[PDB]
C-alpha cells in the first residue's frame, strides 16, 4: 500500500466511439487509452461521447504487447456529474479556435484540437489550451476553426467549461 502499487481503479470519459474500440480520454488529461468494447460491462448501444465510466488498465501478461500500449478491461458507467469542475466564477481567459491537433498525434487525437489564448495584452496566442469531451458542453455544435469561445482554467488545467459564445 503506497499508492504506486496496483488495484487503482482509473476513471475516464468516452471520447471516441468506433463500433469494434473506442478511446477514453484520461480523467487527469494524460493521453488517449485504447479501449476495446470486447472487454465492457454492460449495454454499449447507450454510451455516448462523455459518459463517465470507471476501469482498469490490462497490464497483465506483457507491458510490450504489440506496442506497450495496452488495452482496457473491466470498463463500467459511473454516475453522470462527478468529474469535478474548474473553480473559477465568471472565467479565466477567451479565445477562438485554433485547429485540430491532426498531424500532433500519429494516431490522430484530431479530437481534441487546441485554442489559441490571448495574453494579457489580449494581442496574441500564449500557447496552446486543450480542450475535452467533457470540457465540450456545446459539443453538438461545428465549432470549428474561426469560432470564438469562452471557459475556465483552473484545476482542470486546460480549457474546461467551452462555452460557443459570440459576442457583439
Amino acid at each position: 500500500g503506497a499508492g504506486s502499487d496496483a488495484g487503482q481503479v482509473y476513471r475516464g470519459f468516452i471520447a471516441v466511439m468506433k463500433e469494434n474500440f473506442g478511446f477514453i480520454e484520461t480523467l487527469s488529461h494524460d493521453e488517449e487509452v485504447f479501449f476495446h468494447f470486447s472487454n465492457y460491462m454492460g449495454n454499449p448501444n447507450w454510451l455516448e461521447l462523455g459518459q463517465e465510466v470507471e476501469y482498469t488498465l490490462a497490464r497483465n501478461g506483457n507491458t510490450s504487447v504489440s506496442g506497450n500500449c495496452l488495452p482496457a478491461e473491466n470498463v463500467r458507467m459511473l454516475p453522470k456529474n462527478s468529474i469535478p469542475q474548474p473553480a473559477v466564477l465568471e472565467t479565466t481567459h477567451n479565445g477562438v479556435v485554433a485547429r485540430p491537433l491532426r498531424c500532433i498525434n500519429p494516431d490522430q487525437q484530431e479530437y481534441a484540437g487546441l485554442i489559441e489564448i490571448l495574453d494579457e495584452l489580449r494581442t496574441t496566442v500564449i500557447s496552446q489550451h486543450e480542450f475535452g469531451i467533457t470540457s465540450l458542453v456545446n459539443k453538438r455544435d461545428l465549432l470549428q476553426k474561426g469560432d470564438l469561445v469562452s471557459f475556465r482554467i483552473d484545476e482542470s488545467g486546460r480549457a474546461a467549461c467551452v462555452n460557443a459564445v459570440r459576442q457583439k
